[PDB]
């Protein structure tokens, strides 16, 4: 394969799956490597530790470990990971990093890669008041239950809600009202993170192992409020985060370079796999998170990274950390 795996400290759950997804977002990786953490405390800097993992994943020939990272952002209590969603963890990481890039030549890489804009709206049926609020997003959560595939989930996401009695809308000057709330997409990011809502509550939270489908390629101009002839919103499955069981095991399937050559990443064991094993076979063992990249940004996002693309201070500081 060439590619190298992560150690198990146990209970990390989705952490190892997320870390590889980030590592193989090549334009992220370079920018992480270009952050200025010369004079930072090794043991409680998130950005520093993210560089270690990234650097090791690039070079190490043995299973890489993550012990110091877990330490840096302080999830050590017996429930930390069980009690959170992937989107949460991600946010913890890319947050710290967005903030470390401020000032530098790579400032605002994260928003450039993962951020898009949304339009929430409420419209009154017989009366004239509309409320429009714009919103940035860095990920989106999709409805599964009673949905066959992605396309319905989007259709559902943009479905117009109604506001009848018992749930009538307070318009202030015009009192209670029958109204329609919806959501609509202004723009979709180069790198599209989608979470599948599989963990839901009942007489007591539970996992829905129901069959959900996703394609290799995903056109979203349908859902754009206004399209563009030159950059249309088609997307290429890069990553597929998988859980199996209940109480189980968390694996990720990637095609790092983008070419449709797949690999199963199970902690320390990375092995080549079929496309069927990464897509259909995880329709429902099944997927909870999906990563798509936009065809027009594929080459930039997944730009190649040399061993020279790491700075020297960085490299040296790490070498010495290993020695002792
Ligand atoms: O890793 C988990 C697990 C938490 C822990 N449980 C049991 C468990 C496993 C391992 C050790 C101890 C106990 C199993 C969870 C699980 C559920 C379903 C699919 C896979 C794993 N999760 C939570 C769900 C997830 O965040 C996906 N997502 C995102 N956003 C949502 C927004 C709104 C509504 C639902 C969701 C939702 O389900 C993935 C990470």
């Amino acid at each position: 394969t060439g590619y190298v795996g992560l150690k198990n400290q146990g209970a990390t759950c989705y952490m190892n799956s997320l870390l590889q997804t980030l590592f193989f977002t090549n334009q992220l990786r370079k920018a992480v490597y270009m952050m200025p953490t010369e004079g930072d405390d090794s043991s409680k800097s998130v950005p520093l530790a993210l560089q270690r993992v990234f650097y090791e994943l690039q070079h190490s020939d043995k299973p890489v470990g993550t012990k110091k990272l877990t330490k840096s952002f302080g999830w050590e209590t017996l429930d930390s990971f069980m009690q959170h969603d992937v989107q949460e963890l991600c946010r913890v990481l890319l947050d710290n990093v967005e903030n470390k890039m401020k000032g530098t030549c790579v400032e605002g890489t994260i928003p450039k890669l993962f951020r898009g804009k949304m339009v929430s709206y409420i419209q009154c049926k017989e009366v004239d008041y509309r409320s429009d609020r714009r919103e940035d997003y860095y990920d989106i959560q999709l409805s599964i239950k009673g949905k066959k595939n992605i396309f319905e989930s989007f259709v559902d996401y943009v479905a117009v809600e109604q506001l009848d009695g018992d749930n009538k809308y307070d318009a202030g000057e015009h009192g209670l009202q029958e109204a329609e709330k919806g959501v609509k997409f202004l723009t979709l990011p180069p790198v599209l993170h989608l979470q599948l809502m599989r963990f839901m509550y009942d007489p007591q939270n539970i996992k829905i192992n129901d069959r959900f489908e996703f394609p290799e390629q995903l056109p979203l101009d349908e859902f754009l409020q206004k399209t563009d002839p030159k950059d249309p919103a088609n997307y290429i499955l890069h990553a597929v985060l998988v859980h199996s069981g209940d109480n189980g095991h968390y694996v990720v399937y990637l095609n790092p370079k983008g070419d449709g050559k797949w690999c199963k990443f199970d902690d320390d064991v990375v092995s080549r796999c079929t496309k069927e094993e990464a897509i259909e076979h995880n329709y429902g063992t099944n997927a909870y998170m999906l990563v798509y990249i936009r065809e027009s940004k594929l080459s930039e996002v997944l730009q190649a990274v040399t061993d020279h693309d790491i700075p020297q201070q960085l490299v040296e500081r790490l070498q010495e950390e290993k020695r002792i």
